[PDB]
């Protein structure tokens, strides 16, 4: 729109482009995702406004919803960089403990109140995850998986991440629960502490196959009901599960466990996040600054 004065194209996400821009008139820098384009449900536009509502210091703000020329605009409160630019910046010396500790925190305490208000993510990533100068997090995009459906692709030939998909949706299942959004939190979790994805899958089955060497091939045992999911062939193969010491190091025992919690197999058996909050790993938690080059 002529409303703004684009600064530049921000990224590519899986619902759509991310711009950074400047009203024109209010002068205030904002973040606009342009979604795809020959209507767009409209009961999702309607679930999408209610998004509106949400306020919490770890959820980026959606100032507002624009339909126009049959194309969906958010406008959101604009942060400078996003977790995975971060990593990378961070690749050489690695990002503190206790920074990563209030990070994983801060996330934990958006996600309890996304999902105390039965809002889900489904598609948390890195990317997604925004930082300020002053040591909070945020994360952004709640809801849209939900309100419009996870499509093939984000809009024009791009390649999906698959690295934080939770197992029940590698499976086929149709329905989801806020468990998917703690699994993607824990791939997250592992990767800012060993610097590299935990499971870099390239395909869908190589990504089902990475999850299942680290932690072992699921049973009815570890997961009942798992051999009846829609995808689950028992042609995969059986591998043993590795040790965690081995899966995260050099994390200490309190975050391993932790960890693992996040990582259960079992949607029903994976740690929630208000019970999170509440592990020993988070006894010592403090608020660092980071180290940001904008
Ligand atoms: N990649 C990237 N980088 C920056 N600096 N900001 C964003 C961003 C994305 C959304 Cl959806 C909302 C607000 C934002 O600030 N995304």
């Amino acid at each position: 729109m002529e409303n703004f004065q684009k600064v530049e194209k921000i990224g590519e996400g899986t619902y759509g482009v991310v711009y950074k821009a400047r009203n024109k008139l209010t002068g205030e820098v904002v973040a606009l995702k342009k979604i795809r384009t020959e209507g767009v449900p409209s009961t999702a536009i309607r679930e999408i406004s209610l998004l509106k509502e949400l306020n919490h210091p770890n959820i980026v703000k959606l100032l507002d919803v624009i339909h126009t020329e049959n194309k969906l605009y958010l406008v959101f409160e604009f942060l400078h960089q996003d977790l995975k630019k971060f990593m990378d910046a961070s690749a050489l010396t690695g990002i503190p403990l206790p920074l990563i500790k209030s990070y994983l925190f801060q996330l934990l305490q958006g996600l309890a109140f996304c999902h105390s208000h039965r809002v889900l993510h489904r598609d948390l990533k890195p990317q997604n995850l925004l930082i300020n100068t002053e040591g909070a997090i945020k994360l952004a995009d709640f809801g849209l998986a939900r309100a419009f459906g996870v499509p093939v692709r984000t809009y024009t030939h791009e390649v999906v991440t698959l690295w934080y998909r939770a197992p029940e949706i590698l499976l086929g299942c149709k329905y989801y629960s806020t468990a998917v959004d703690i699994w993607s939190l824990g791939c997250i979790f592992a990767e800012m502490v060993t610097r590299r994805a935990l499971f870099p899958g390239d395909s869908e089955i190589d990504q089902l196959f990475r999850i299942f060497r680290t932690l072992g091939t699921p049973d009815e045992v570890v997961w009942p009901g798992v051999t009846s999911m829609p995808d689950y062939k028992p042609s995969f193969p059986k591998w043993a599960r590795q040790d965690f010491s081995k899966v995260v190091p050099p994390l200490d025992e309190d975050g391993r466990s932790l960890l693992s919690q996040m990582l259960h197999y079992d949607p029903n058996k994976r740690i929630s996040a208000k019970a999170a909050l509440a592990h020993p790993f988070f006894q010592d938690v403090t608020k660092p600054v980071p180290h940001l080059r904008l």
